[PDB]
């Protein structure tokens, strides 16, 4: 067990290894309770997040618990990993907190969009990235549920990393027309929604669809994408939804050229395969890869997928002392990544 040292910063304690130094807080909230940290062992700048009241309930052990596994899943160049996860404590019962170190990123894509205003060439680039990086989530079975522009980060040679931050950008802005409404019948291609949504920002310097809330923001989409015509009615259940959509007057759909005017075309048609609201004729992730606008880039060689990921503790209910257990056991049985880069 290293040495730790203890230190207060922005009215929070903090106690970790020796092996971090100079912790600076950074991002004023947005990002959590995190330091950018100096990590002897590799000579690199690491980012250090505190976990906020891990165990406070059953519902913040089960959250604390489930962002553990996920990042002790995440193997792969566009999806955030972990370096390191550590407690001061020395044994189960005075476990108490919980710091996950991962690599520091340079600017999240809502500061540069709202900075600059991006060529084809590093739309191109950026969402390869984030499609290479959801067909290796989804291959787990995981579904993101909160692409933004905001959980993006990349760094000064523009590589991507997809990540979550959690509770300036609304959500609600790039989510899926099938999830504003209910929960009832949605796959992975929401996170292929918010792609779209995302692409579309980054190539015209507007959001998209900036509603004001899940009825506006439904009003928005259906005036570029059209109202639902018979086929797709006939899978909604949902009632009170289905007559609210065909309380509406008909709108048809736009011609994504008329809209997205100048941009490639490879990029329009894309876009038109993005955002479907049909989710089950929206295109996935691996077909996003192989389509021509990524020519440059995609290699079916290396666009993995991911080990299987065992969600079944997603479906239980259980105590706050055996959720914290639990999170002790995966943070025991942490292997570090090899070092070498
Ligand atoms: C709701 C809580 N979410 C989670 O459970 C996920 C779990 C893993 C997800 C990864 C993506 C797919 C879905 C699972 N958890 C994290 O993503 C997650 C966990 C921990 C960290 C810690 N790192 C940072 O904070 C960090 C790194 N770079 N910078 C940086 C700096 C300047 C500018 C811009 C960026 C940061 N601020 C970072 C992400």
């Amino acid at each position: 067990r290293p040495t730790f040292y203890r230190q207060e910063l922005n009215k929070t304690i903090w106690e970790v290894p020796e092996r971090y130094q100079n912790l600076s807080p950074v991002g004023s909230g947005a990002y959590g309770s995190v330091c950018a940290a100096f990590d002897t062992k590799t000579g690199h700048r690491v980012a250090v997040k505190k976990l906020s009241r891990p165990f406070q309930s059953i519902i913040h052990a089960k959250r604390t618990y489930r962002e553990l596994r996920l990042l002790k899943h995440m193997k792969h160049e566009n999806v955030i990993g972990l370096l390191d996860v550590f407690t001061p404590a020395r044994s189960l019962e005075e476990f108490n907190d919980v710091y996950l170190v991962t690599h520091l990123m340079g600017a999240d894509l809502n500061n540069i969009v709202k900075c600059q205003k991006l060529t084809d060439d590093h739309v191109q680039f950026l969402i390869y990235q984030i499609l290479r990086g959801l067909k290796y989530i989804h291959s787990a079975d995981i579904i993101h549920r909160d692409l933004k522009p905001s959980n993006l980060a990349v760094n000064e040679d523009c590589e991507l990393k997809i990540l979550d931050f959690g509770l300036y950008v609304a959500t609600r802005w790039y989510r899926a027309p099938e999830i504003m409404l209910n929960w009832m019948h949605y796959n992975q291609t929401v996170d292929i929604w918010s792609v779209g949504c995302i692409m579309a920002e980054l190539l015209t310097g507007r959001t998209l669809f900036p509603g004001t809330d899940h009825i506006d923001q439904l009003k928005l989409i259906l005036r570029l994408v059209g109202t639902p015509g018979a086929e797709l009615l006939k899978k909604i259940s949902s009632e009170s939804a289905r007559n609210y959509i065909q309380s509406l007057a008909q709108m048809p759909k736009m011609n994504f050229a008329n809209v997205f005017i100048g941009a490639n075309p490879l990029a329009v048609d894309l876009l038109e395969k993005m955002l479907v609201l049909d989710s089950d004729k929206r295109i996935t992730a691996a077909q996003a890869l192989a389509h021509a606008y990524f020519a440059q880039y995609h290699d079916p060689d290396d666009e993995p997928v991911a080990d299987p990921y065992d969600q079944s503790f997603e479906s239980r209910d259980l105590l706050i002392d055996e959720w914290k257990s639990l999170t002790y056991d995966e943070v025991i049985s942490f292997v570090p990544p090899p070092l070498d880069q």
